């Protein structure tokens, strides 16, 4: 099944939205119902799978929530994103703060390493998401040296098996080279893993790893809508 | 033939526009008709050739669609751009997010390499566009060394004949040195080509290659207008 | 008690808010009462401890005040922040300018060094807060060399015992690695400490240390509200 | 006369303005008349000389037009700029996007090199304008080495006599060190000159050279006003 | 005398404001009277000394005027700044663009060098103001080497005795390390001094010296208000 997983085509998108104060209002039952119906229709259509909806309140100033969804074709993700912005009140009263796009590809050296969403694992309660850009000479470095560096990098995360990693190529889908998403039952586990991962040689070959988006998964869109400002 | 193609003068522009939420509205038949009439008049005039209209939804937060058009004189492009912003409702309800200008010139060493729009090829279904700035010492480097680096760079793209490249000088037309546009029937081909091109020595002489704009070509302006946010 | 203080889990947040001119109005008695009731309810609930409210007027153009609060679970901080933005007029008429999140962890070498808020010290009259990012090679450097550098760094502050330091890990909670907060009875002491600390080898291993937020602690929220613009 | 030209005191300003969509309207006869009267009064007063008015449409997203004007005293330029923003509808419905200030000084080595506006040449149909910041060690370089580098730089532009250069010091008048303005009858000449000038050793001593503003000179302000967005 | 000047406590602030077009209006007599009354009350209170009010029109796009004021305690500056933004129409119709804070301290080596405002000199007709950040290794450099570099730097300004310099520490009061203000009867003298100062070894140890604010001192607030955009 590993060959099928490595050969499968899956576009993934983290759509980060910022709430506009004073636009949502105080009566939100109909907004909740409309958003829930939109997501139910997305699920029924069977093209775009909504991996998660995350509350980003308190993480950074310019973000309020995030939608992680995956589809076989990128045009399906485009249609879902445009429809969410166009035909839902929740989409109309929110601005797009950041979009993280990626396309699933097999790893360069360790082909047994696959994204958590590709392997169909249960999403974690807490997520962190950020783009990544390697150094200019990273890819033309001696393949044995890069393979050893990546092996040490992966070994450094052996003490955090409860944190599931998604490392997806993001070339030509934005300003970045990779999209990284870490899911864990507890946020402190993600923080500790990020702290521990600084002790790796791979840190010498980093150009950009911002912005960060840290959020808590919500069971339903009502829980997210009822906490938004304005 | 090739000498004439290398000697012809052609200005090209990627005009990227962002939709203003709450401005387009829900009734869009007359807006579609007016935009289509504007583009038909542009085609009839025969000065500005609209190479393509692309839907950028889901690519990045600050972009919504893109117009790629080419004219012999830059005054004609200026007039078309101003007229689109001034006399069309679609232009009036959109903000200009980014402009990529370029002027066609023959290549430094491989004079047989020509832009896809200069060759008059059929535009691809998917496009990616970004500006490019080389390193400070790139142009004063030993011409033989730079020629060999560029030859290896080109050779690295031998496995993607279905991805057509447009590399056009952009000096003094903006903040950048080159404008790069890649057209392909499938987006995954563009992503794979961009990933593969990282394994080149030319990556050691890069200063700026952002922002990126990835989009899908639309057959007519109605298809684009009907998906924009209200 | 030191082991428990190094083992306790505490999330800390500096929520920086900017006032919107013309939104607060001139009649502020009811706004003051509502904000005071919100903070009293926060204190009564016993989950989120508001360490301080600080007036940032005159520090920088994009900030007006700041709330420093600490909770055992980050979801409690999220709920408090969202509730402040949603159910108080003061939170509705202000924008979020910057959020500094951190999770308390024991120090790498000097485990006797603890944050002032962890030790339960009385907050100082003046505070300065900024994020911090170390150099790429800082964590993979020889542990003895880094320990010596950090020892010299801490020793350089021998002459400022009245300035209490809070150095908290901030990995995966934002764009930064550390969150630093210095509390002192006098602002000039903070300025002198920051000037003196430039004479350390650790300054050779700094990547980002901005933005800064310098403020005065207010006894009650009325004192802050009565000086806000508009 | 060369000594008199070198000793002459002349402040020059490129004031770049961006049109606010929806503010100018459709009836522009009275606006055109008022702007023309303002510029005629400026010419009659004899203090501020308007070198040119340039249409920047299609160059970059944040610019719409530019005014190049020169006066003996900088307070005269300040007064003219304030009056244009205050007493003309065109000034009131536009935002200031960028200001390039400079004061004429003789060249360091080649004192025969003078700005085109100092020599009183006829302005070209096309202009490009950008600020410039040299490297930190550029000025403390060995004077003979810097003189040789500058001589080679000037010699590299021997094939573009139709492009007139304006290199003016800009220290303490902004964020930059120099203001550069190139005027040519054809835009392609400016593009070719900028491309050719990359093959110089001086490119090794560049820190900032952006933003760029490329525009076409208009005969009268009516031509500019009639093309601005509504 | 000099010991008292080096030991006195003085906070200084440059508050830069940008005018909001369409907010001031055309009838400005009462606004002028209210602003003048506010400044007269500030003078009468005797705590905050307004060193100057400067017209920044034509300097940069994001600035319109500047207030330079000095007080013994930073709380007094905070109160004056908040009161200006809160109780004056001029403060209400303007937005803070940049704040430069500093605290007077004696120089490291040449203790006879004091800020012009500390020595009580008459303010010049023209001012330039900018923040400054030294290199990372500047303060841990060999003290004799740094002293020699600073001596050569100071000596390089031997030919500009008419330009008075204010170099004040700015640590922990913002994003910067130093705040520099140069006052001169003529702006061309400031430009020439800044040009000449580039020929110093100290230029090798600069990290940040922007933004710049150049302005002309006004005799009274009416002169400033009457030129602001409507
Ligand atoms: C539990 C956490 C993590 C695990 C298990 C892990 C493991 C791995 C593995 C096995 C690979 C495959 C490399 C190969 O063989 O080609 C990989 C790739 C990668 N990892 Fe991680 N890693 C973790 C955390 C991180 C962190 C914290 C970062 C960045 C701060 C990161 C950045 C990357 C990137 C960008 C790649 C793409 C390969 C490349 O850059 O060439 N990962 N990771
Ligand atoms: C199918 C894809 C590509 C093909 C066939 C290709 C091939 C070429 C060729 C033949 C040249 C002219 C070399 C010469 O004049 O000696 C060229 C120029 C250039 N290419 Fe590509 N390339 C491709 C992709 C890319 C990518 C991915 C980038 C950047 C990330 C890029 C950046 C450039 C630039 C900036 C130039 C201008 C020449 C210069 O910088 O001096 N190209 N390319
Ligand atoms: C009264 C003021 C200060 C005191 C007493 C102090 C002392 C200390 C001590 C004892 C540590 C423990 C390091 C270890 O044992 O591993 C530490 C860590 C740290 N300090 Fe300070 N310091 C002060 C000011 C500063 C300043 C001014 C900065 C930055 C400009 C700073 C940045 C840091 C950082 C980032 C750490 C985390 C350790 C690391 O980076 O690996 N501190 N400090
Ligand atoms: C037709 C085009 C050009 C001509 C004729 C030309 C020639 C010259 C000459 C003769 C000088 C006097 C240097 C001296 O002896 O002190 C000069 C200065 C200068 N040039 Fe050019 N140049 C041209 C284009 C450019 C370009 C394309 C740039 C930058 C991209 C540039 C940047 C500068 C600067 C910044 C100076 C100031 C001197 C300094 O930096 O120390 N010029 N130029
Ligand atoms: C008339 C103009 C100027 C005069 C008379 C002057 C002179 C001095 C003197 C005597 C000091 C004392 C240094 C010491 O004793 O430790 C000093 C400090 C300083 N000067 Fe200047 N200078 C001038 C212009 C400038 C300029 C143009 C800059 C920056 C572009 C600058 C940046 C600084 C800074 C940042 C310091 C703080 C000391 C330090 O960085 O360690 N000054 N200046």
């Amino acid at each position: 099944n590993f060959e099928e997983l490595n050969s499968m085509q899956r576009y993934s998108q983290f759509a980060v939205f910022r709430a506009i104060p004073g636009a949502l209002g105080s009566d939100r039952a109909e907004i909740v119902a409309q958003a829930q119906s939109f997501f139910d229709g997305l699920e029924t259509a069977g093209k775009v799978e909504v991996r998660g909806i995350y509350d980003l309140a308190g993480c950074r100033a310019e973000a309020d929530f995030m939608i992680w969804w995956i589809a076989e074709e990128f045009e399906e993700i485009q249609a879902a994103f445009a429809r969410f912005r166009r035909e839902t009140v929740l989409g109309q009263v929110s601005e797009v703060a950041w979009l993280g796009n990626s396309l699933h590809r097999p790893a360069e050296f360790n082909r047994s390493h696959l994204p958590s969403f590709i392997m169909g694992e249960i999403p974690g309660d807490w997520i962190t998401v950020y783009p990544f850009v390697r150094s200019y000479d990273w890819y033309i470095m001696d393949p044995q040296k890069r393979r050893k560096i990546l092996a040490e990098h992966g070994q450094a995360a052996r003490d955090f098996p409860d944190v599931r990693a998604n490392t997806v190529p993001a070339f030509a889908l934005g300003d970045y080279e990779w999209m990284l998403a870490f899911e864990a039952p507890r946020l402190d586990r993600i923080v500790d893993l990020m702290h521990k991962m600084r002790y790796t040689e791979a840190r010498l070959h980093v150009r950009e790893e911002t912005p960060f988006f840290t959020g808590r998964r919500v069971s339903e869109v009502s829980e997210l809508v009822n906490v938004l400002p304005g």
